[PDB]
């Protein structure tokens, strides 16, 4: 479609809950070790689901996938790993959305990138939220969804938690 | 706090999502590409280094607080002058500046002072440059500041006095 800027991509954001407080409690040396380990785990899981880490945001990542099932499986695997590690507790919120986005270098721009970020911002620590398009596109179980408004967007959006 | 002393500046466009929605992706990408070019130019003029882009804003490192503050002043000026001439859609940008030790890892920066700089920027109004007390105090010797405001910052136990550039 000529009027369409940008190509379809699934965008996933992760974000550690209360990372600043954690950093203050454990100190910078321990924080650097922690985020280094976390980066490696996330990187490895993304690679397993054929995604690409676009960038780090300090205590989380922006990630691109071709298919929604890849992004959701990556999220499920990360949450499972964070739970496993805590029984030796970093909590992460994950949001997933899909739509056209504009590529510039390795980065992605446009309203669907913003949407993915707000879906993630809506998620509780330990939760994976996905937008309706992702839910509709998808051995994965979802809740019945919840209506929310997102910062910068008009109207309401139904977001679905992975169960 | 660990690592080498550095000044950290964050920029962030106010309500960029609403703007993107209003003008559409074609216009947004043109705007953000032009904004990136402007910021990159001003950063280079003050010997700074852009660490990363965060969509509608940048994380920038400087050796000296005067460089970071001069950069913020030049940016706010350019943005106001550009908006006044309809050079691009009006954008208002928040700017926060903090200094202290942070850990280098690759080309990124980590630690509580990075988080502090991000929170200082988050407190700034669109069109404002807010700096932490160490930055204000470091410039005590043609840059003027207000009398500061005391604020709580998420994730920090303290109360912190933040100063706007006048
Ligand atoms: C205070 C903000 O600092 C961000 N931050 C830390 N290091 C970096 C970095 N190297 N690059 C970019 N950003 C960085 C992450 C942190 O933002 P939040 O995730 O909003 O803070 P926090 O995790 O404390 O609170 P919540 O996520 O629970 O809201
Ligand atoms: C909704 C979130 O999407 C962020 N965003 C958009 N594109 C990118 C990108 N390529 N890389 C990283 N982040 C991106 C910016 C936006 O976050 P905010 O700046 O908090 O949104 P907004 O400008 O609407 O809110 P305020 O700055 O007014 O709080
Ligand atoms: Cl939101
Ligand atoms: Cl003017
Ligand atoms: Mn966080
Ligand atoms: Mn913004």
């Amino acid at each position: 479609f000529q009027g369409a800027m940008g190509s379809r991509v699934v965008i996933l954001f992760t974000d550690i809950e209360e990372s600043t407080a954690l950093n203050e409690r454990i100190g910078d040396r321990a924080w650097v070790k922690l985020i280094s380990s976390h980066d490696k785990l996330v990187s490895d899981l993304v690679r397993r689901q054929s995604g690409h880490v676009v960038k780090s945001q300090g205590d989380g990542f922006m990630v691109a996938f071709a298919r929604p099932e890849q992004a959701v499986r990556c999220g499920i695997e990360l949450q499972r790993a964070l739970r496993r590690n805590a029984n030796r507790e970093i909590r992460v919120r994950i949001g997933i959305h899909m739509g056209r986005s504009v590529r510039r270098g390795d980065d992605l721009f446009g309203r669907n990138v913003a949407m993915a970020a707000r879906v993630a911002a809506q998620a509780a620590g330990g939760e994976i939220l996905v937008s309706q398009p992702v839910r509709d596109a998808l051995g994965i179980r979802f809740d019945d969804g919840r209506e929310v408004e997102l910062k910068g967007f008009s109207g309401t959006y139904r977001l679905f938690a992975v169960l």
